[PDB]
């Protein structure tokens, strides 16, 4: 099932990092990682929380569909991106975590925890505030159990309507070329030490997936984009992209 | 409702090309062409057609989901890409002709006709070869039909389920980054003489989708690259896309 790679922690050093990819090929059904421990170590899962959250609010209407507007609070806040009208798609893309503070609000702290049970998500716990507990209360998971996650998510196998699912598989939208199409959702854990920086989903080939969710530590902002370039490394090693 | 732009013509002579370009602003219920007379005038739709066949297929349950595989017949064709296995995704991207004529086969003349008078799709006639019509038959569509057959896939109104709509505009996917997402079909029209080249499709954006229809004289295949290069250039002069 899962096999050691070690030789992609020379991507890490080289940026003056630390931190585990996973990925798994689903044609042979089998995973590879830099490090099994890292990869088995739950985190909080900031941002990349969006993708459950979606879902959970899609299939209870808290969301009507992709393009419903939910306009500035008018509070500016610290990123440039966030103070703006959003749909579920700009909201994904740029992580702005008021819109889904107001979904989680609506969605209640009942049905939540229900809904994460029903996904096998992590380890299941939302204790905290309910629209701040993926960023600073008890929710935690792994990097093999995001794949295990985003696996189910690919199949139409959540426990939610398969448009549900397939809307929220639109919002992953992030890069697509004539080589490959990238879903994926990034994640920033700054509450708790140490920093985590995360960058989950998966790769689209012609005839194959690739799962990938990787996590780094991650002190400041400035670094975040590495989430991106040390995974595109990876994948080249591995002749999963050109 | 529709503005003329010569400004564009620049970019097809620039090429020793002679076409058309329709771009439709959603936001702004607005159209713009370089030439209102060749953006109304019909023509065999080619491998475009290849958006309502899915459809089509997908309702009538042909098509179970984009995951269902085609198997290559073994006759070796001129294309390569065509001689392999396929499914949906694939079957789009490469546009293999001989996987959607087996479609229509399966669809038949009865089915396939009263779909297109409910899709209201160009001059709705499919009269010749029933897995042909598209490309050699009696069907017409224009520039600006098209764009009016896009809007209303883009919304859901098409008289196919949400889920055959959803999974086409997947399989639509072309292109995608930061700035964009772009949604289209090629075709190329080589069997009635004015041998054209189609791209048809949208432009996602934050705030807004531009739709665009094309189609340009195409005397052989070399010059195929054009389409998608005139029409970026002129999204370009737009500042539709950076
Ligand atoms: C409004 C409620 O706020 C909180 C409430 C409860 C706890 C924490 C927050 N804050 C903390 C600050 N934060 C933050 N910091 C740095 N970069 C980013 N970014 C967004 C995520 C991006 C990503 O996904 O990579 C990276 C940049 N976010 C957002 C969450
Ligand atoms: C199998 C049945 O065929 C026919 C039956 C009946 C009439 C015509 C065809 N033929 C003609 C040859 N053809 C063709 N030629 C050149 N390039 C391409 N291409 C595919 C479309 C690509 C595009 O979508 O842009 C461009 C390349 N296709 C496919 C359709
Ligand atoms: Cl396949
Ligand atoms: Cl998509």
């Amino acid at each position: 099932m899962w096999q050691e790679n070690k030789s992609w922690n020379a991507h890490f050093t080289e940026h003056k990092s630390q931190g585990v990819v996973v990925l798994w090929n689903e044609n042979k059904q089998q995973g590879f990682t830099n490090n099994l421990k890292r990869a088995n170590q739950a985190f909080l899962p900031a941002s990349t929380f969006k993708i459950p959250n979606s879902l959970i609010a899609l299939d209870l209407g808290v969301v009507k569909d992709e393009h419903q507007v939910f306009k500035w609070d008018g509070q500016t806040r610290d990123i440039a991106t966030w103070n703006r009208d959003h749909n579920l798609i700009t909201a994904m893309k740029y992580s702005v975590v008021p819109v889904y503070q107001e979904f989680a609000r609506q969605i209640g702290e009942a049905r939540m925890s229900k809904m994460l049970h029903a996904f096998d998500y992590g380890n299941e716990d939302i204790s905290g505030n309910v629209d701040s507990f993926w960023l600073d209360g008890g929710i935690r998971i792994s990097a093999t159990e995001q794949i295990s996650f985003l696996r189910k998510l690919y199949h139409n196998k959540l426990h939610v309507s398969e448009r549900s699912q397939r809307i929220v598989k639109q919002a992953m939208l992030t890069e697509a070329n004539g080589d490959y199409i990238i879903r994926a959702k990034t994640g920033y854990s700054t509450r708790i030490e140490p920093k985590i920086g995360w960058w989950v989903g998966w790769v689209e080939l012609d005839d194959n997936v690739w799962f990938f969710a990787m996590n780094m530590d991650m002190p400041t902002s400035d670094g975040l984009g590495l989430r991106q370039a040390i995974t595109k490394e990876v994948l080249k090693q591995e002749k999963i992209i050109p």
